[PDB]
């Protein structure tokens, strides 16, 4: 009823949006892995007459589910999708918005780690983003390659008509007590990538993490300060 959902308002299969901005949704979806339920968010941002898509909802049925709750809540068509790392709650799902007609993207770098590790593939590749700094746009968002965090591969995205930051699973929520699912992680390297996300974006309004619920810019403090406790 207009908080930031939560998985216990969020069964498995179930997807909620939440109004960020103006033409910017979250979308929230629970899934389990390895015998634990977690929430992961996305993004949707109105293109026009069409919408672009910012991650999957985590699994194909929670992807169908997606696109049943933005037809029912929005009413415009998805028309074109981003992956912002190889990770199942960013690419499961792929192969739904695919046969829905969706156009799907991701970095090479995300395609080919997706690829490696059986999971799905976006379909298109985005060119320009492979050198920490790198910026390129993509529809109403700019696509940010802030060096390797989370993943190697770990994109951000930002709104600029609503300077919103969707940091994905680089960005962690600031009730978090540990820096999250750290396999594929350069936990080093992740504070510098967090420091070219600040100096990037200092005009960001509302920030949003991969996993939980969104703030401000002490969202990105706050993930270096977890990052630099877990690797010590
Ligand atoms: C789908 C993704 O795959 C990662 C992966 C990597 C490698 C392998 C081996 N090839 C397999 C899977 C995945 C799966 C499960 C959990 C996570 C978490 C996560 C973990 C703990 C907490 C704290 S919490 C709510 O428990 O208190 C939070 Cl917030 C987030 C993240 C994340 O940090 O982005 N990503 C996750
Ligand atoms: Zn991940
Ligand atoms: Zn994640």
């Amino acid at each position: 009823s207009g908080e930031y959902p939560t998985v216990n308002e969020i069964p498995v299969g179930e997807v909620r949006l939440y109004q960020i901005a103006d033409g910017v949704w979250s979308h929230i979806a629970t899934q389990s892995f390895d015998g634990a339920v977690y929430p992961s968010n996305g993004l949707i941002v109105r293109d026009g007459d069409e919408l672009l898509l910012i991650d999957t909802a985590w699994g194909a049925k929670n992807t169908a589910a997606l696109l049943a709750e933005i037809e029912k809540q929005i009413g415009l068509p998805v028309t074109r999708a981003v992956s912002t790392h190889f990770h199942d709650d960013r690419v499961g799902g792929v192969d739904v918005l695919r046969a829905a007609g969706v156009a799907t993207y991701a970095s090479p770098s995300t395609r080919r780690l997706a690829e490696a590790e059986g999971n799905e593939i976006p379909t298109h590749s985005l060119e320009g983003l492979s050198s920490s700094g790198d910026a390129v746009r993509f529809g109403p968002v700019e696509l940010f390659y802030p060096g390797a965090a989370h993943s190697t591969d770990n994109l951000v995205v930002y709104v600029p008509s609503a300077n919103v930051l969707y940091g994905g699973c680089a960005v962690h929520e600031l009730s978090s007590t540990s820096a999250g699912n750290v396999a594929d992680a350069d936990l080093a390297e992740w504070p510098t990538s967090v420091e070219r996300i600040q100096k990037h974006y200092p005009e960001a309004e509302v920030v949003i993490p991969g996993h939980g619920l969104p703030g401000g810019l002490d969202l990105l403090q706050h993930t270096a300060n977890v990052v630099k406790a877990h690797k010590n």
